[PDB]
């Protein structure tokens, strides 16, 4: 278009790095990436520098979807420049919408990725305590929201 997201969540090293994994594999098999500018940020500097949760990587090696990513915050400027920001949880919508209101321009739509899912999951939740297969039902996750996002957008 050129389209854009961001997918975010609390440290930006477990469920938003995924995120962008996925969508990113989904635009390059329907020969469209070049359409669209996909990144992820976290809504909090806990994690800034790293790469994705090595239990992450992990998951999306199985699955055969390349991960590079390190950890950044989101800033003003993202809500200028992207169509959508999709987040995993009520808090991390909470944050940026206290973001978003503190920016004269907000183009990006801020809603919840699970909003996507035809499961209707609605939050994706944090693995970073969890166990592999937190991390397992985390990737599924996205990638029915990822699939359903790229369908058709809110
Ligand atoms: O970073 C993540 C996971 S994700 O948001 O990247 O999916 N979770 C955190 N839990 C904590 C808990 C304590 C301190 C810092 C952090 S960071």
């Amino acid at each position: 278009a050129t389209k854009s997201v961001l997918f975010v969540c609390l440290g930006n090293i477990c469920r938003s790095p995924i995120a962008e994994a996925v969508f990113r594999k989904l635009v390059t098999d329907q020969n469209i990436s070049e359409n669209w500018r996909v990144d992820s940020a976290a809504t909090s500097g806990y994690e800034i520098g790293n790469p994705p949760d090595y239990r992450g990587q992990s998951c999306m090696k199985r699955h055969g979807i390349p991960m590079s990513h390190v950890a950044r915050q989101i800033t003003k400027e993202d809500f200028a420049t992207f169509d959508y920001i999709l987040c995993m949880d009520e808090s991390n919508l909470r944050d940026l919408n206290r973001k978003s209101n503190q920016v004269k321009t907000c183009k990006a739509k801020i809603e919840l990725l699970g909003s996507y899912d035809p499961q209707k999951q609605l939050i994706i939740e944090d693995p970073y305590y969890g166990n592999d297969s937190d991390f397992e039902t985390v990737y599924q996750q996205c990638v029915r929201c990822c699939r359903a996002f790229l369908e058709k957008a809110h």
